């Protein structure tokens, strides 16, 4: 189905977010989330329904944990140096 | 059900926002092992039903960036000065 594509896309792109975050380029991670913005809108038109095959709800479930996870994962390597940096100002 | 995990990170991002605005960092950094926490608890429906988890989807979505959109400019800004 076609809105188990926009989630796999999401999922990607906050893959490279991540990558971005790692190497701490806080401008590309903020780059890419100009195309996650196009992304979600175009999910938000799919979505909600009709309702899904069983073998397609466990994927979107799945890519779904992988997007909370790198969701989760780039504000735990960015968030604690700006904490710090902030500190010292 | 796995609504009310859904329900909880929604919620949790709020709080987060909230924080974010207010440029308490660290306190965002701490509810962020609460929602990683309610992520691995997730890893473990009717029609009004998906409507509701949909709709916290977008929120935890929007949530996500809008505290990226408030924290990378400032760290931007700092690691360069730094």
């Amino acid at each position: 189905a076609p809105v188990l594509e926009i989630y796999q896309d999401i999922a990607n792109l906050t893959s490279r977010m991540l990558a971005a975050a790692n190497a701490s380029n806080w401008d590309l991670v903020l780059n890419h989330g100009q195309e996650y913005v196009c992304l979600v809108e175009r999910l938000r038109e799919l979505e909600p329904g009709e309702p899904l095959d069983e073998a397609a709800r466990g994927m979107k479930f799945d890519l779904l944990v992988r997007i909370l996870e790198n969701d989760a994962a780039v504000r735990d390597l960015a968030l604690p140096q700006l904490a710090r940096l902030s500190d010292l100002l």
